[PDB]
Order: structure tokens, then C-alpha cells, then sequence
């Protein structure tokens, strides 16, 4: 009936530790979602168009035009590790466990109250009325990770959070021909509307299936189960430098400090060893042979041009190019106690050492004279076409069939869990938004609304919006997401980097005086690994 | 559904006599607890800070500087004799029974309420809405008895009561130097932060699971058992004739038995046995001077030298009336200990109705002996917290960007609390020839057990162990 | 839930033939009863003392002094013959019956509804309240026939009735020594208080259980057997003594108060349509060893004395209850609290006002055997309704034959 | 719980066919039915007198006094024709059909619903208040007809009706020496109270069982079972005769001698408000009134043969009287309930009290304003047989026809009627 609770709040988390060395890590949140009803009942198709601040010469990159279908309804979204995990635990997690693995993922929404408003303001209670609620269990519906946007549920148990509008892209073409300042006259920006090929309008009720909830009983979704790859919680240090056998030395130093080198004992033309230089005598450590490479130079801050307008150009690794930027908000990290709009950013720079650092590069001639003469050797400091600003480094790509990557490391708390892989034919080797990518199928987005709580007045087939009773819910909703991941060993004699509260850090993890609370970004790769 | 009565009260108590001299002595009690919604939904972390106080000179024993996390949950406590026993029942446990031992207790929060004020006030019902019940079975959660401070439920079954506001200590470091009146200057008193070692911040979201109850529901807290030691409720008449600081600043050095200093002194409210229609804030005040006669008395202690001549002459002797430290107040007697390998103490008497009846023992590698507080100490495990806290009932203007209090329908409940406490205790046989003392109602203490013109209780303190026992 | 009926209204009174000319008489009663909250919700202990009147000398008979505890719990009494026979199963019963024996009783709470009032005035229901209702089975607390105060409950079926509110009396001390008009000074009359030996401080919380009935929900009492012997249908003045407690009259065990003298109100029989506080009285003349049945207003059942020599009669009731006696019943609305509820204030607790509507049910059976009283032109129109509603019982004998 | 409906409406009438002849009819009827509080919650013996009217010299036939209780009850009713069979139905009981047999009555009230109203005026529900249903199966209480009066259920299934407000006769005695117009002296017209032989103060409480339904109950009555003997819708064509609007004097005033045979006196004149035939949209107090002329021939000029039914205003069922010697027939009823009737369903809502209560304050109580609205469905069968063509010729029929066209269907403002038909058609030989 009506007075009956339909479920319990659980925000443990439970370390579950198996035979032979793994740790089952169930994580459960709950969270009091609340929703408004949407401001219109109708799916629009609306076009964004800043044309103003693209026709200045130089505003390429900030173009922001698209198209998306406005939707009534609202997507719940837990992709995002801050959603499950607190401070101690990610700390648990990351300081004693090497890899981590994706097990399941299940939702329930339970205990509906509905209310209504009228007008000072009185508040009542609707028995009646419904949340109107929809699984895409088939993936029928456009993908869209809130975490993108900073659009997920809220990370502190306690406060109430609210889910994100939905809204997907649409079709249209545009063309953008780039220009700095100073140039002649107007490049040619202009909107293509929208090819009738490609149109896909996408509804929820003509998809998927919708449950009208009421005050008195529960959505349940089954155990998703995941097939993912391990993600890897250490990082690896070894540059092509430091691959392979060191060479040998013969004058060991003799005393202590950093004046006193060792120094390998026979000339460079003189040494023995593999070099892939086939008309150079020289064996260097620059020059030897080493089994592949690690990591990869890519064309920095290259925007590229489809059908829909430039984008940039993602890179696998950073170094700040390449390291994500996050700008998030009071639901999910920003000392809530602020005012403003601002939102509070991290640049998360990983540990890793599979980036590159692009002024130390260069290219130099076949012949291979040794002390290289200037016309035979391209350095950062040369300008290509001219331009001062853009170096060949900018311009040059050695992707190729030796090179070896990481995934992406985890982000706490802002970064997202599971990706969807994509329908292509040919698919990436890896996405640079989450570390586990659902191979077949992944977790269905849920979504939410309220049911059209109509007036007497309303007659379908006048103009005007429809006249509806103003109406809000809040739902509480229930997330069980587990993992299993693997202890590891101290191989090595010395111990490793680790998370730890210090007097720097300690007050970022306690509330304030007027309990303003914060979530700082923690380091998910610590512990070194050998990579050869 | 709602039009169901979800459970019984019953503040009943039943002698149940066993075998062998043995009695089943079950309290059960009932209240109806009455709760508002949080101050504020969020945890807070507040220094409390009172420099002005103590810089003057001389007030070092007035330091109340400290910091705790305020939490929005309140927590129900029933650890206090007079939310279990009324002065006739406690009138025959401490006139029949010899040792009384600790058994079960058991909880439920049943018929809960919850309603809502809209403005003049109308006071509505939100059947949708569901009150937060959290159970520390594991003892997650620090352990805070509230009768240290007297606010646990009330003593009287028909009086509603209300749930105190929980809040546990969060570190801080402190120095406080001592200093006299007529000092050269102001001495060290500072405040020195936190130590990021000792940080622990928690929340009952992460640590216990929350049962949300409407108001057709119900919660019952399993039957908990206990396996302490007896309590005696006798007292040995035999004797051998027959301020320190550490990280947090200055504390008393407690003492086990006093003659005075050491008898405890309960200030406590009219939930809690004051007079209930007095006027002011003023408490209400004892001072437990308990029958044992085990403490000793400073003032006729003197130590002499080893030569042992009878008439002593002065160099020979120390005696009370003699300066250390130059001091005209102070003597010897104030730094004696004599604690030692012979040293024999009986454990706390009971103390109704304000005393404890149980205590968590210290998670330290080696235990105190006893503790100060209660009779009984959980050795392995004691029960569980349980915590309370109306969900938030939110408005439609609710975004939580927005930096400033979310807005909340103005909610409270009332829910009513039963549980049932047991307790195994022993008959007590006549020894002597003569009569032992026992409690009775007599022409000056009539009145205060029963209600006056307008209504006004009390519950005065009683003393717990009356009767004589041999010590060898 | 809420919106089910939870028990049938039953005020029939049914005569079954047995072997051997013995009927049992099965009388259901049923009345809509209604309660306010109490005036409050502490137990007070309240002392009458009216020296103003019987310091005047030739009064000692008029002395009014007690104590007694003021309780908020309200009292559902149906120990009257009036709230079970209506005056035509009483001529059955007289006319027919030789001898009456008394053999079950039970009673049910049903159709509870809790409403408040918001101030004109508007009638809120509310489903999350609860009524109180409590047992006494063991008889724990003191025995209160609210008979002899004219407080059971009504004797129509039609009318609504509300249960009495609640006091037993605490100890006292008092001495008034007698004089008359014309003598030369004042006599002593004081109050001593109380003494320690006989305090007595019962709680219905504390000694019996209690049923939080919301609106859904119903309570039974198990159905009582009694003891009791037959009654049988057939046939110094003014001394007062001086107890502790003070004067009192000692009780005659025969007639010719003198013979009982009842005095009660509208719901006992007064006409109902008379104005004024003046109670309606007779005095039962009757026509004689154990004291006749008296209907409307008399007592059915008493419950007999703890002391261990017992009287041989009680002079108020025909069934005297030897072993035990029927369990009284009683109610409280439970508090509706407030938002501002401080318990450490002084004041009294702001409470909704709240009040209950709740059915009340009975079913006595008697047994009797088979071994007059009539309508005639001058007691005609006392049996049957008047022109505005006005209803009336008058006494009615028993033992006639 | 509140939520559920509790039970289905249903106005189809079913003719289910037996072969050898016999047709079991079934006419379902359900209706929405209207309750307010009664004015007051008391039993009240009022008398009725109007001497005024009587001692104007001649006006015997207009005397009213009586005695009744006025009684807080009030009488859910459906003994009437018009409460079960629309015209279409009643013309083919009257033309294919040549008896009938009573078998069979049950009742439900069911989806009650009660509301309270408080000062404008704003109507709540009260999910805690009850209806109070009382069935009177053992007959004890004074049998009530309500047709005589007009005060059966509406005959239309879509307009919602009231019950009527319960009331039954209390002893009195009265003499009226009857005079006329120059009559010189005052005739005796005095009223005499009562005797107590005679005082007989039923009540609902004391008499039945009664049933608190609150929102979610339902109250179904038994199936009874009839036992009468046939009533035959053919008339003879081929008598006996009474004195001519004779009057007797009881101990309770004139009342006319009732003729069991018509031709104008011995025709029933039927007079009938908006729920029971009248043009609903007609304003005014005055009823529609009709003179069954029945066509059976039994009447002189200046066993016999049954009433007949009266469609849609007449009685369909009556008590048998409880004396010694009964009648040989009811000039009301074409059935005579033999030895047992159908209970009187009584209906009441039961006192709304408010806070400020004291019983034993003299005035009247003060109640919160409250009213139901509730379902009442029943079931009525029948038992028919089919006629035979024995005549060479055709015998009369019910039949639509230019005259009375616009009888049987609505108004353009929405109006009804039901006008009365003449049951025995077909001639019976004798």
C-alpha cells in the first residue's frame, strides 16, 4: 500500500577477500533523486548556432555548433567512480591492489513520493500520480555518459542530487574554413541544415518499455554482468632508454656523490652491440636497437574536419598536451560552501612515462655526419611553411606497428567506469574517456519522468501548451556495482609511492565549519610495474 | 498499510522466579520519542573554543576546548536505570536481591508518524514521507553514552521524550600551561590544530545500513545478549582494621572509590528526575555518597621514618598539616599513591535513576579493571547505537549547485520506542542475627514519590547497595 | 487498511430455550462512544477539603473531603442492567424468570476514528493517530463501579455516549468530631495528610498493557466466565462511624437513604428533552434477603473483598465476583504532539486537538429459569418516544412474585 | 481497501428459454442512490391532526390524523414494476407471455462512498465515517410498501435516487361523527391519544443487525425464494358487486372500503412525482396521474380474478396478513408473500460527531454535515410461459404507434417519461 517502505539505503562498501588473492569489492550508493517535471511535454529539435563568435577571425576552436533533440525525459547515470567509491576506499583500493576488474551493475529505484504545488506555497501530497520510468535494456537509445559533462548523480551520500535532461545529437553539416587574425576577408562559416540520409529521431516511448511507478512499489533492474579486460592499477616507467640490457661498465666510481660517474670503457665506434643503422658504426644508447616503442609522437593541438565541423584530434598519452583537463561542479567535488558560477578544475598528470616531450625531438639526414651541420638536421626550433609558432613536431605522427600503450588510467572521482564500444567495423584499440569498454553490450541508461498531471481545461487540439498541475518527485535510487581485483606483492627491496593524508592534504577530506564539504582528485596509478 | 497499529506498548516489569533461587527480573519500557528534522542536512565540523575563560588566570579547570563532528542524525539511548525501573521496583531489586547480572535487550521503533507544518500553523500528515533508522550492530560508529551528559530517554513511561542530537570528538592538539591568580603573564594556551594521524570523520551512510521507514513500518532490533560479570548489591563494611594534560588538553585523574572527591556528583534535567514543574535552567543536583566503606581518608594519614621511635619528633614524621612544595594548601596526601600489588576495590554501585548500566570496554591492548561509569563492561561487543533522522522531504525549488541550505518542508515524526531489557539477579539470604537497612517511604521522603496539584514528578536518586558483606 | 468495517453493531437481545425450563438470555449491547483528549496528560494528585461547609456546626454529614489521583485514562464501564435491557426485555425477564444467574461477559472496540479540529472550526481526519485502549485482566488496579456515581455508559442504543474520566482515591487522614447548631465552640476538623504506610500510586502504564489502536484496527477482551451465585426474583439509623479517612454511614442490609435513593442525569434516564442540572431521582421501594436487581440504574456485578473475612452481602450489587471480576477497560488518545515540543520546558505539551469516535460492543449472557409488571394508562407514555425525540427509562422493580 | 471497486453495475434484463415452455426472466437493476444525515438522530411519536380541515361540515374524506414515529432510518425500496423492466421489456412480457411466477429477490449496496461539507462550500471525503445497513430478515419490523406513497427507487437507470425516510404507523384512536353542508351542530371530531394494549415502539437497534460499511465494503443481502402462486396477464371477458364509496369507522377514523373489481370506482388512480414517470423537465408540485381502466370485465354496473399489474408505478410483491382468517386477495399486489417477504433494507449514516459533544447537554447534537452516495444493485427473477394462438383471430397487442411515439424516447432538453401500459391483454376464456 501507500504507508509501506520499498527499500534501504545502503552506501557500504564490503572488501570480500577470496582464495588465492582476490578481493570481491562490492560498492553500493544510494542517493535521493529529485526531478521536476519537464518544462515542455513536446521532444524539440533545436539548432545551436554561434555564428557571432566563429566569424571572428581566429575562434575556430570555440565552435559550438550542433543540433540535439530536447527530450522530456531525464537520465539517471551512475558512470563515475566518485558515485561508489569514498576517499578511504578509493585509497584502499588503489594502494594495495594492482589490477581491477569490472563483475556487475544493478539499480533500483524505491520509496516514489509524489508531490504537487500549489499557490505563499502549500505542498500535498499526489497518491495518484506516477514517475514515469523506462530501462533501454537493448541499447536501442543513443549512448550518452553524463560524466562528460559533469551531468552525473552527486557523490556525497547525504546530499540530494538530480538527474541530467537528456538530450542526443542530431543530424547537420557544417563547414568552417579556418582563418587567423589578420586575415584578408571572411572565411566561408555556414550551416548545411541536415542531411536526409542520416536522420535518426529516437523516442523513448516507441523503444523501450515504460513502468508508471506510483508511491507504493519498486523498478528493479537485473544483474548486468560485464566482460571487460583488466584495468591495471600501476604504471610503467621504462622509455625505449631503459629497455633492454644496460651497457657494461669498466671504471666503477670509487667514491661517493654526483661528481663521481661511471663510465663505459671503449669507444662509441668501438662498442659491440645491435644498432638499426645500417651505415653508422656508432652504438649509443640513443642508437641501439631496443625491441619496439613505447608510446607514440602525435600532430598536438591538430583540429580536424569532418561533416560536422572541426574537433580535435585525441591523444592516447600525455606528457600539458594530452593529460584531460576536468571542470566540475558542487554535486561532484567543488567545496560546496562557494559561491559562483566557476567551476573547480584538475589537470590530472598521470604518472606514466609512455608520453613524449616534443622540444627534445628532432630528425636528421641519412648520411648521419656526426657533428650534424644546420642544413642537415630539422629541430623544434625550425619553422615549418614559415610560421614561427608551429614546429614540425606539430605536424608529425610516428604511430606505427611497434607501438605499445597503456590504457587510460582511472580518474577520481570525476572519470567515468565503462564506455560503450563502438558499432564500427574496425574498432579502437582504446578509449581515452574511461579504462573499461563494454565489448557486446553494456549497462541499459536508465530513465526517469513524471507523468502529465493534467487540468480540466485541456482540449488536445488547442495550440498552446498544455496547462499541467506542477508537479515534482524524489525517488530514492540504489546502485550495486562490484568488482574484483587482485593484491599485490612487493617484489622489489624498496617500497612504493602511496596515497597518504599529510598536513597539506588533511583538511580536504573533512567537512568545514559550516559542513562545506570537498572531493579532491586522487592518483589511481601508484604502484611502478615492470614493463620488460 | 496506515490504519494498522504496527505494535504494543508495554512498560510492564516482571520478577520471574526460577529455580534455586534465581530471578528473571524483565523491564520492558515504552516512550513515545518525538523528532525534528536536522538543524541543517549536512555534517559540520565545529571547534569550540573558550580563551576568554581560560586566559584568566587561575580558571584552568574550566577548559572546554574541543572539536566534534555535528551530525544530522539523532541518536535513541536507553542506557540509564530510569528509563528501565520505577523507585518500587527498584525498592525490591535493591531490598531482595544479593548480584544481578545482565541478560538481553531488545529494540523497536514502531508507529511512526510523520507530519508537516504549513503556516498561524495546520499540521498535516505526509503518509509518503519515511523516517531514517540506522542500527550500529558491528559498532562501527564511536561510542557515545548519553548518559554522561543526562540526555537519554525519559524516566517516566507517559511523558513523551526526544532523541539527542549525535556528535562525536574529532582530533585536536592543545596545550593549556597551569597558572595561579597573580602570575607574571599570560601563560601558553593555544590551540593547535589537528594532527593528520588521528583524522577519522564518519558518517552513517558509509559505515550502516539505513532502513527508511513510513508510517506503516516497523523496525526491530534483534535480541542482543550480554555476558558480563555480576554486579554486587552489597557492600563490604570491612578495612585493613578488620589535573593531567596530554595531546587534548587537561583532564581530572579519575578515582575508583572516594571517602569529598570521588563520589559523583549528577547534574541532570526534568526528562530526567528534576522537579518537572520548576521554573529555570538551573539542574537539579546530588552528590552519591556510597555506603562502601573502602576509601580512604587523607586527613589522619601521616608517614614516618623507618627508625620507628613512638613519641615522633617532627623531622620524623609527615603529616597532612605540612606545606610540599611550599604550599600552605597542599600536602602530601594530594601526590600519595598507594596503588600496589595487594590493593583489593569492589566495582561501582549502581546509581539510579541517572547511572549507566552498561559500557563498551576499551579497545586497548591491556584493559582498565574497571570503569567509573557503569556496573557492567561489554567486553566483546555491547549493543548497538541506533540512529534516527527524518529523511528530507525537499521542495520543488530544490538545485543543488546552489551554495545555501537546501529548502525543506518543515517535517517532524513522532515514533515510539519499545524495548525490552533483561536481567538475571540472585535472592538474598539472612546471614546475621540482626536486621540489615532498607529503603522505605517515611513522613519526609512520602511526597517524593507520587504526582502533586499540577502534575510535577520527581524521581529521587536511591541507594543501591545496602546491604552488609563480609570481605574475608 | 483504512476503508474496511471491522465489526457489526449488534444491540439485540436474544432468549434461547435450554433443557428444564432454564434460557439463556444472551443481551448484546452497542454504543457509539466518544472521547476527548485528557484535560492533561500528567497523573495529578488532587486534595478536596470543603471546611467552608462543614465548619459550620450541625454539618458533619456533609463532608466532601478525599484524595484522589486525577488520571488522564477514561473509563469504559457497562455495569448497569440499563445498558443492557431495554424496559420490555426487563418485563420478560421479571415476569417470567425465577431465578437469574450470571454467566459471560465480553467486550469489543471497533470502528475506531481519530479526528482534529483546526480552528470557525474544520474536522481533519487523521489516520496516523492512534487511540489508546488498555486491559486491567488481572484486576490490578483499584475496582471503580461507575455506577454508583451515575457514569456508565448510556442506556439508549441511538444516542452517543463518552466513558467517564478516570480517579482512584489516595490516602488520607482526617478527623471531624460531630457538633450541633448551638454549641459553644468550633469542633475539631482537620486535615492530616497522609500517612507513608498506605501510599498507593498505580499507573496504567506501568502495571497493564496498552493496545495503540490507529483506525483499522480492532480489540477483543477474552470472553470472562463468572462465578456467581443466583440471584433469585422473588420474595441504628443514621449512625455514621468515624474511620481514619473520616465519617461515614454505616450501610443497613434491609429496607423499610434508607432504602437506595439513585439520582442520575440524561443518558441514565432523566427525560432528554428537560432542561437544567437538577438530576432525575426515586427511591426503590421494594417489597421485602440478598438486595433486588434495580433497573436502569443499578449495578450488576461487584467484585468482593481482599480482607479475609468477606461480607455476606454488598448492599450495591445482586453478583458479587468471588475468584476475580470482569476486567475494566480503559481509553486515552494518545498525544498528537506539536512541532515546538520541548520536554525540558516547564509548561504543559502543546498537543492537537484530537478526539475519537470509536464503537464499542458487549455481549452478557445470563442464565435463568422459568418459574406482574405491565403498560397501564398513567406509565404509558413513559416507554415510548415523545413529540421532539424526548425518551426516558423510569425504575422498573424486580422482584416481583 | 478505498481504491478497489467493490462490485459491478448491471441493468440488463435476461430472458433465458426452457423448452416445454417456460421462460426465466431476470431483470438486473442497478442504481446510484442518494443518503443526506438524517435531520435528527431520535425517534420521535409525532401526531398528525387537522380538525380544521374536518370541521368544515363534509370533509370526512379529507381526514389525516394519525400517529407515527418518525424514525432517523431510512427504506431502500424496489417493489415496484417500474424499478426492473424499461418498456421495450415490459411490452414483450405483456404480449408473448401468459404468467408469470415470482422466483427470486437479492441486493447489494456496493461502492459507497461518504463525504462531509463544510462552509462557498468544499466537499471532502471522510474514509473513516460508515453507512449503517440494516436488513430486517426475520420481519420484525411493520411492513412499508413504498409504492402507495411514490417512494420507490427511480425507474430510470441514469438519474441517481434517494431512499425514502422510514416512518410506520403508531396506535391511536379518533372518532369523526360524519355530517354535510347545513349539518346545524358541530359533529364529535376529537382525538383520543392511545391505548397501552396497542403501543408497540419498535427501533432498528434493538430489532436487526446492522452493518458498518466504511468505503471498501459491501453489504449483499441473501437470495430469497417466493413461493406464490401464478399471476396470469389474460383477462376474462366473460363479477361481483359492493357497496359504492362506503366508508367504515374503526377506533382510527374513516377509511373507505377497498372494491376488488373496477368498472368510476375500483380503477386505481395513480398519482407519481419526476423519478416515478412524471416529464422530468416539467416544473411545478403537481403530480401525473393516470385511472388504470383494467380490461377484465369482473366489474358490475349500477375465485374472481386477480389485481393486474400496473406498469410502471404498481406494486410487485405484498405481506400476507397475520391474522387468523387472510384475505382471498390485496387490491395492491398481484403476489401475496404467503408466510415470509423480502427483508426491508434500512439505511442510515452514522453520527459524524464533532469535538464539542456532551450528552448530556439537552439540545440537539452537533454533527459534522455529512452525506454517502452508494450502488444499489438487485436481481429479480421470473418465471414465464409463453401464450398460445388458440383464437383464429389476433388478439391486442402493445404496440408504438404515432400517438404515443414520443412517450418512449427523450427530449431534446433531456427529458423522460414513462407512461403507464395495461398489462392483461390477451383474453382468457373463462
Amino acid at each position: 500500500g501507500v504507508g509501506i517502505s520499498t527499500g534501504t539505503f545502503n552506501n557500504q562498501t564490503e572488501f570480500k577477500f577470496l582464495e588465492n588473492g582476490w578481493v570481491e569489492i562490492t560498492a553500493n550508493s544510494s542517493r535521493l533523486v529529485h526531478l521536476n517535471m519537464p518544462e515542455s511535454e513536446n521532444y524539440r529539435r533545436v539548432v545551436v548556432n554561434n555564428m557571432d563568435k566563429t566569424a571572428v577571425n581566429g575562434n575556430m576552436a570555440l565552435d559550438d555548433i550542433h543540433a540535439q533533440i530536447v527530450t522530456p525525459w531525464s537520465l539517471v547515470d551512475a558512470n563515475a567512480w566518485g558515485v561508489w567509491f569514498n576517499p578511504g576506499d578509493w585509497q584502499l583500493i588503489v594502494n594495495t591492489m594492482s589490477e581491477l576488474h569490472l563483475v556487475s551493475f544493478e539499480q533500483e529505484i524505491f520509496n516514489v513520493v509524489l508531490k504537487t504545488v500549489s499557490e505563499t506555497k502549500v505542498y500535498n501530497n499526489d497518491l495518484t500520480a506516477s514517475l514515469m520510468v523506462a530501462l533501454d535494456s537493448n541499447n536501442t537509445m543513443p549512448f550518452t555518459p553524463a560524466a562528460m559533462r559533469s551531468e552525473t548523480l552527486g557523490f556525497y551520500p547525504w546530499k540530494p542530487t538530480i538527474p541530467t535532461p537528456w538530450r542526443y545529437y542530431f543530424q547537420w553539416d557544417r563547414t568552417l574554413i579556418p582563418s587567423h587574425t589578420g586575415t584578408s576577408g571572411t572565411p566561408t562559416n555556414i550551416y548545411h541544415g541536415t542531411d536526409p540520409d542520416d536522420v535518426q529521431f529516437y523516442t523513448i516511448e516507441n523503444s523501450v518499455p515504460v513502468h508508471l511507478l506510483r508511491t507504493g512499489d519498486e523498478f528493479a533492474t537485473g544483474t548486468f554482468f560485464f566482460d571487460c579486460k583488466p584495468c591495471r592499477l600501476t604504471h610503467t616507467w621504462q622509455t625505449n632508454r631503459a629497455l633492454g640490457l644496460p651497457p657494461f661498465l669498466n671504471s666503477l666510481p670509487q667514491s661517493e656523490g654526483a661528481t663521481n660517474f661511471g663510465d663505459i670503457g671503449v669507444q662509441q665506434d668501438k662498442r659491440r652491440g645491435v644498432t638499426q643503422m645500417g651505415n653508422t658504426n656508432y652504438i649509443t644508447e640513443a642508437t641501439i636497437m631496443r625491441p619496439a616503442e613505447v608510446g607514440y609522437s602525435a600532430p598536438y593541438y591538430s583540429f580536424e574536419a569532418s561533416t560536422q565541423g572541426p574537433f580535435k584530434t585525441p591523444i592516447a598519452a600525455g606528457r600539458a598536451d594530452g593529460n584531460p583537463r576536468y571542470a566540475f561542479g558542487r554535486q561532484h567535488g567543488q567545496k560546496t560552501t562557494t559561491t559562483g558560477e566557476t567551476p573547480e578544475r584538475f589537470t590530472y598528470i598521470a604518472h606514466q612515462d609512455t608520453g613524449r616531450y616534443p622540444e627534445g625531438d628532432w630528425i636528421q639526414n641519412i648520411n648521419f655526419n656526426l657533428p650534424v651541420t644546420n642544413d642537415n638536421v630539422l629541430l623544434p626550433t625550425d619553422p615549418i611553411g614559415g610560421k614561427t609558432g608551429i614546429n614540425y613536431t606539430n605536424i608529425f605522427n610516428t604511430y606505427g606497428p611497434l607501438t605499445a600503450l597503456n590504457n587510460v588510467p582511472p580518474v577520481y572521482p570525476n572519470g567515468q567506469i565503462w564506455d560503450k564500444e563502438f558499432d564500427t567495423d574496425l574498432k579502437p584499440r582504446l578509449h581515452v574517456n574511461a579504462p573499461f569498454v563494454c565489448q557486446n553490450n553494456c549497462p541499459g541508461q536508465l530513465f526517469v519522468k513524471v507523468a502529465p498531471n493534467l487540468t480540466n481545461e485541456y482540449d488536445p487540439d488547442a495550440s498552446a501548451n498544455m496547462s499541467r498541475i506542477v508537479t515534482y518527485s524524489d525517488f530514492w535510487w540504489k546502485g550495486k556495482l562490484v568488482f574484483k581485483a587482485k593484491l599485490r606483492a612487493s617484489h622489489t627491496w624498496n617500497p612504493i609511492q602511496q596515497m597518504s593524508i599529510n598536513v597539506d592534504n588533511q583538511f580536504n577530506y573533512v567537512p568545514s565549519n559550516i559542513g562545506g564539504m570537498k572531493i579532491v582528485y586522487e592518483k589511481s596509478q601508484l604502484a611502478p610495474r615492470k614493463l620488460y
